């Protein structure tokens, strides 16, 4: 069929956009065509793989669930950025800027769990007590908003927030706006993913590049080899306008 | 049959389709159908998304792109052609509401950021007709490209430089408006204190507290709902044909980006 099914979780979280563009840049020239299946609307149940199989795809890119994001399969093995390192970079950046009361907005995915663990480990290694919310649900803007308003009410001493991802950070930025907190003058916020949203002049969010372009590239090469290279890509800091020394 | 329905959209970067697909899903999945999305920028090397959709051998196809198994065009339509196989909001009415809102707020130097799509053309035409109906000379940029945030940003910076007298902007859609809001920020213009901006689509982005964008609800939920019912009526011609709305009414959603005078 020359069809490749690409599974993602939520169209509302644009972390996957340049990853699919990268996958496409590698696969389409080879004659392949891509179709997307999500976890919220493609089917009534919780069986996205069954939906993928119904199109009789030549291969599948799995960029959902909790494990390592992006796992290529023949028909019946993972490429991802180093989440521990990414979270370390984000946390260290806030520390180097002089922040002591730093909080983490967590998410319940596999990547989120790793970023949370790295956050705590990095804070303690640098002599600081970590603070995180207990939210273990999916990464959504609304939760980022209400979780941030709650977090800052309970801990007004917080001066910087490392959000597990960009979509959650959009919520945090909204919370800051509602609270009248200037970003970055009063509160620093750093996200993760470097989504197209973070790239806009309006949002202009400091974030950890999750190398989603590289992940899509190597994932595609790996799938092609089924139909050397590093399976763990390096993240990096992209400084924009949401962080400042303090 | 495969119980598969292919859904074609243009760009994942423009979230106008999100609640439309959710609505389509709410109607189709309980009946055993599964959905897969085909876009116009990454699903294939060329510009033949229909061929991509056909490769999965879908039972039906929802075409929500600006451009064989049974299909329904959702979110847009050919201004000339019949509406028998399309479900969309009334763009002329929506643009009229947006423009009239700015006019009723006391703005006279109103500008429109246009998009080159079928819906874009309709919104531009209505913008001009509404402005002239109220004795005002319409002003719009010349951009006839696709709806993307970056273009909204640079087009707005250029528009306001050429016409600093402009006090309000009716953006053809929300994603373009995000660019306009960024331009205002870059220019040091407070929204809405200095500049009013109204979008179109009521995207999830417009709904956030951070963006809090005044916009025209394109009834994308109603479109997805009726489009699903319409497609089902074609897939099962022997089953009773329900009451289907081919043209849904848009409405104004006031948030924080517009203000009087
Ligand atoms: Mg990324
Ligand atoms: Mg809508």
């Amino acid at each position: 069929t020359q069809l490749i099914a690409v599974l993602i979780d939520d169209y509302s979280n644009p972390w996957f956009i340049d990853l699919i563009q990268s996958l496409s840049d590698v696969l389409t020239p080879k004659g392949y065509r891509l179709s997307v299946i999500d976890s919220l609307t493609s089917q009534a149940g919780t069986d996205p793989i069954t939906s993928a199989l119904s199109m009789r795809p030549d291969g599948i890119i799995i960029a959902q669930d909790i494990p390592d994001f992006t796992v290529p399969d023949s028909l019946p093995d993972s490429v991802a950025n180093d989440d521990f390192r990414g979270a370390e970079i984000a946390t260290k950046h806030l520390i180097d800027l002089g922040h002591t009361h730093i909080a983490h907005l967590r998410v319940g995915s596999g990547a989120g769990l790793r970023r949370f663990e790295s956050f705590e480990a990095t804070m303690r290694a640098h002599g600081l007590e970590p603070l995180s919310n207990d939210y273990l649900g999916p990464a959504v803007e609304h939760a980022g908003y209400t979780e941030t308003l709650a977090l800052l009410k309970e801990h007004p001493e917080v001066t910087a927030i490392f959000s597990s991802n960009d979509i959650t950070a959009i919520g945090a930025l909204g919370a800051a706006r509602e609270l009248g907190l200037r970003v970055p003058e009063d509160l620093s916020i750093i996200g993760y993913d470097n989504t197209p949203l973070a790239q806009t002049r309006l949002i202009n969010l400091t974030t950890i590049d999750d190398n989603s372009i590289g992940v899509g590239y190597n994932a595609a090469l790996l799938l092609l080899s089924m139909l050397e290279i590093m399976h763990t890509l390096q993240p990096s800091l992209i400084e924009r306008g949401t962080c400042a020394p303090r």
